[PDB]
């Protein structure tokens, strides 16, 4: 059973996650495991009344819910379900938030027998005494069949101040053995996130995010070099095309030798391009359909999250991403908001 009520943050999010597990076709056992894993990872936030304001005005989601869901669609397969959580969200300040987040990661490492050595290597870079914003630690859980999830940790290159973003990112990549990766990164307006895979890997795997305030379809195609035409068509499809849009690229480095990324993702914040979620869902559905992906599952996933009409707001479909990975089929990922605190109006 569950100690959480539907008036509590944990009750709402576990209900949403359980329904999403059905869309992902996870069995009852795995579903129970992951609903409990989410509740535990939220800590005291799980029991917080939804009537109180969000403890932290987090960047994780627009309405400051410390959870966001995503579904990764591959051609002809049921989508894979992931959840992003901020374990330290119910804390008073950023330093306490980060401490609680690291504690959560350590508990996961103990439970699932993986090492935090690579993460520990970076602690002084990303968790200083008086950290800067906008966040401290997020955790992405890939909810795989079997009940043992994939785990990634997200860290803030601006933790030691905005002026040290590049210095911090470059020193982290160096410590991790990725001494040529920075040179592979496109021009950017921010380095909002560094992600580290945690698990059974003898060498670090990292993902570097770049914010582009005014990215063009042509530039997106350029940066996808690890392909160009699929990335440009995706840009137009999701952007609905003015000539430039705000977007993020992710650059995944899975070996330390070449300095070349093995993965590239274009993340399009569709919620910023459309009037309401009816339009955002339309564009995501069209992209999935064109790629031969499970577009019916998208509709079921949205309904699993909220029963509201899609046109009654915007931001439920937070992002659509095109994921390229050497040696794999392209993937489309749709990011879906919890809306535990607010529905942004059209
Ligand atoms: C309000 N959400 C933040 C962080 C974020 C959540 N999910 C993402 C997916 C892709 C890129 C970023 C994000 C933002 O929009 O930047
Ligand atoms: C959750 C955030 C902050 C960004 C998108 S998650 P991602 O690009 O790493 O997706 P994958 O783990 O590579 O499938």
């Amino acid at each position: 059973g569950s100690h959480l009520e539907p008036t509590q943050l944990g009750g709402l999010v576990t209900d949403q996650l359980a329904r999403l597990c059905d869309v992902a076709r996870l069995d009852r056992t795995d579903t129970e495991t992951y609903v409990q894993t989410l509740a535990t990872s939220l800590g005291t936030a799980a029991e917080r009344s939804l009537a109180l304001p969000p403890t932290t005005a987090t960047l994780l989601s627009d309405d400051h819910t410390p959870v966001e869901y995503s579904l990764a669609f591959l051609p002809g397969a049921t989508p894979a379900l992931r959840v992003l959580v901020e374990p330290g969200w119910d804390s008073g300040d950023l330093a306490e938030n980060g401490r609680a987040g690291l504690r959560a990661i350590r508990a996961m490492a103990d439970r699932w027998n993986f090492s935090t050595d690579q993460l520990d290597l970076l602690e002084d870079l990303f968790f200083p005494v008086a950290p800067a914003g906008p966040f401290a630690l997020w955790c992405a859980l890939e909810l795989r069949p079997g009940g043992v999830p994939g785990v990634k940790v997200y860290l803030n290159p601006a933790a030691r101040g905005r002026d040290r973003r590049a210095e911090t990112l470059r020193e982290a990549l160096d410590r991790l053995g990725h001494r040529q990766a920075f040179a592979a990164l496109p021009p950017a307006d921010d380095y909002p996130f560094l992600a580290l895979d945690l698990g059974e890997w003898a060498a670090p795997r990292v993902k570097v995010y770049c914010t582009h305030e005014s990215l063009s379809a042509q530039e997106a195609g350029e940066y996808s070099r690890l392909g160009r035409d699929q990335t440009t068509d995706f840009f137009h499809a999701v952007a609905g095309t003015p000539s430039t849009r705000r977007a993020l690229t992710c650059h995944s480095f899975t070996d330390t030798v070449t300095g070349r990324p093995s993965g590239f993702t274009l993340h399009m914040p569709v919620r910023s391009y459309v009037e309401h979620d009816g339009r955002a869902r339309d564009r995501a559905a069209d992209v999935l359909r064109r790629y031969g992906m499970d577009n019916d599952a998208l509709d079921r996933a949205l309904a699993a999250v909220t029963p509201r009409p899609l046109d009654d707001g915007v931001g439920l479909v937070a992002y659509v991403a095109l994921v390229h990975q050497l040696g794999r089929d392209p993937r489309v990922t749709v990011y879906v908001s919890s809306e535990a605190y607010a529905v942004q109006p059209p």
